[PDB]
């Protein structure tokens, strides 16, 4: 309902044009896994998560150009995550799935490690390493692919639903989050604390709004453990809780608090 | 023949202390992925990579504390890599296995962000992310694995064999080789052509002797395009590459030369 719908598209372009340069440096491009990695990745999604690097590093003063580096580096955690996730073996040249997750999580650390950064970025160069590792490891996205694992075949505890959720969705957003501040220093990690609260918010509130469209279009849901209404209650609660978060920062917190509203009036 | 056959056990206790503290920091240990990770990692092997860290690092000044760091993050990568080398979609809690393989990937990197390093080694730590997601994505080991995909039907060129294991094990090994140098700072860097040059020589070196091995005990194979006296003959000109190389390092080259030697005098 926000203009948020098309300003995802304006970034999302950037993110697949720069996602294009890293992919263009390997060599072996005939090679099908060098395809694979450029399908399973030109495809993605929305870019949620390159966009809330990009907003966020701008409400803190960065340019496009400081910001490309962790931008792409995040979309090729979230890219390699899905390909990993269509696997047989999870969902019940697919070995070349398999290498092509691989070498896109390696791929997110090369940009990482190699992409160009503002020096005030330069300063947090480790500390952009060390918070995308953390996100997307056992004790982040895999820790909490690995509880959707047991949730699968029983019906779950809320709280448990939600430490799935937290883990699963809510760590790598909370990432592009950090990543985004980062980008300008010493001056956006100090406003972590604030980001850290209003990224849990989001992306809890990004699950319980999809269940709810789920249900509106006509297992442990949203839904199914307080209702519909019930939900939505939720939903608008953390939307509070978001926007609440956003007003101990003292920037332009627009584009941000815009992007909560985004999340739980969508129509998508 | 060496008396590398239990050096290799000296340090091989360190990583598997190390590797442990690690392991250690993560959060729902009952659960178990972080099981996998514990079993697939504290499995592994001989620890070649770890070792080579380790002699590399003091032979240019370092303390072992200097490099526990390189020597821990190197091993995850091996360890991930052959978790998903056995799955049933290669090869021919499936799904526990895929996410293992994944989550010590991630380790590794957590590991080389966070580690302590001596200043020599800080200096350096965003050149060790570099080399480490170099030689582990679709320029090395992944670039490496993808070949082994076509090549596993047909029987291949010599130079596609080797293109083969230079990327598949080569990169990995002259990886655990450029980390253990790092640590020691620019000094360290320096030496790195040298080293390089040994690297490459050394991982090739170790397959063409698996293949003597294994034909010695009783597709494409070393022996088969050269004949078992052709690649005697290949191995024992790689390590006069070797150690020709070991030559233009105004160091104790002592060990890394012996290493050498252990690769194709083993009877391993």
């Amino acid at each position: 309902h926000h203009h948020s719908l098309e300003a995802l598209s304006s970034y999302q372009q950037r993110n697949n044009q720069q996602l294009d340069q890293w992919l263009n440096r390997i060599p072996f491009q005939t090679l099908p896994l060098i395809e694979a990695m450029r399908y399973g990745l030109l495809l993605g999604g929305k870019r949620a998560r390159p966009y809330l690097v990009y907003i966020t590093g701008q409400m803190l003063g960065c340019e496009l150009s400081d910001l490309d580096t962790p931008a792409s580096a995040v979309e090729c955690i979230h890219a390699y995550s899905l390909i990993h996730d269509d696997l047989p073996a999870m969902d019940d040249d697919e070995a070349t799935a398999i290498l092509t997750g691989d070498a896109l999580q390696t791929l997110a650390f090369t940009i990482l490690a190699e992409g160009d950064l503002s020096a005030a970025g330069e300063t947090q160069r480790v500390a952009m390493l060390q918070a995308l590792a953390e996100a997307s490891g056992a004790q982040g996205m895999c820790l909490g692919q690995a509880l959707d694992l047991a949730a699968e075949n029983r019906l779950i505890s809320l709280e448990e639903l939600e430490t799935i959720h937290r883990n699963k969705t809510g760590a790598l957003m909370r990432c592009a989050i950090r990543l985004g501040a980062l980008a300008a220093g010493e001056k956006g990690r100090a406003m972590l604390p604030h980001l850290d609260r209003y990224a849990e918010a989001v992306g809890l509130a990004f699950q319980v709004q999809d269940d709810i469209l789920d249900i509106i279009s006509d297992k442990s849901t949203y839904p199914a453990l307080l209702g519909l209404e019930g939900a939505q209650q939720k939903a608008h609660t953390l939307l509070q809780e978001a926007l609440l978060a956003l007003e101990a920062i003292p920037y332009n917190t627009e584009h941000l608090e815009e992007f909560a509203r985004y999340v739980v009036e969508r129509k998508n």
